[PDB]
C-alpha cells in the first residue's frame, strides 16, 4: 500500500508514534517519506546482504526473519513479510523497539542525513490529526 502523507501521520499517531521516546510525529513521517516513499511493499537490498524492509525499512541482520541473513536476529519477532502489510502495525511495534535501544532515531540513516535539523513538522502540515 502506498500511503498518502496525512493518511499516514494519522495512522502513525493512532498507534503511538507521536512523541515516542520523544520523537514529535513529523519525524516519523519524514522518515517514512525518505525511506520507502510511504510505500508499505518497499524493499531494499543492503551490501552486507541484509535487506530493509516496509514504511521505515526496518533491516533482517537485527529486526526480522527473512530466511536469508546469515547470522541475523529477529529481535522484533516477526516474519520481514509482516513489516510489508498494509496494516502497519507490526512496522511501528518493531520501529518502537528499534528507537528504544540507546540510539534514537539514528538508527534509520535516511532519517539521520534528510530529516535531522530539518523542520519535520512541516510533515504533518495540513493534515486534520
Amino acid at each position: 500500500k502506498v500511503f498518502g502523507r496525512c493518511e499516514l501521520a494519522a495512522a502513525m499517531k493512532r498507534h503511538g508514534l507521536d512523541n515516542y521516546r520523544g520523537y514529535s510525529l513529523g519525524n516519523w513521517v519524514c522518515a517514512a517519506k525518505f525511506e520507502s516513499n510511504f510505500n508499505t511493499q518497499a524493499t531494499n537490498r543492503n551490501t552486507d546482504g541484509s535487506t530493509d524492509y516496509g514504511i521505515l525499512q526496518i533491516n533482517s541482520r537485527w529486526w526480522c526473519n527473512d530466511g536469508r541473513t546469515p547470522g541475523s536476529r529477529n529481535l522484533c519477532n516477526i516474519p520481514c513479510s509482516a513489516l510489508l502489510s498494509s496494516d502497519i502495525t507490526a512496522s511501528v511495534n518493531c520501529a518502537k523497539k528499534i528507537v528504544s535501544d540507546g540510539n534514537g532515531m539514528n538508527a534509520w540513516v535516511a532519517w539521520r542525513n534528510r530529516c535531522k535539523g530539518t523542520d519535520v513538522q512541516a510533515w504533518i502540515r495540513g493534515c486534520r490529526l
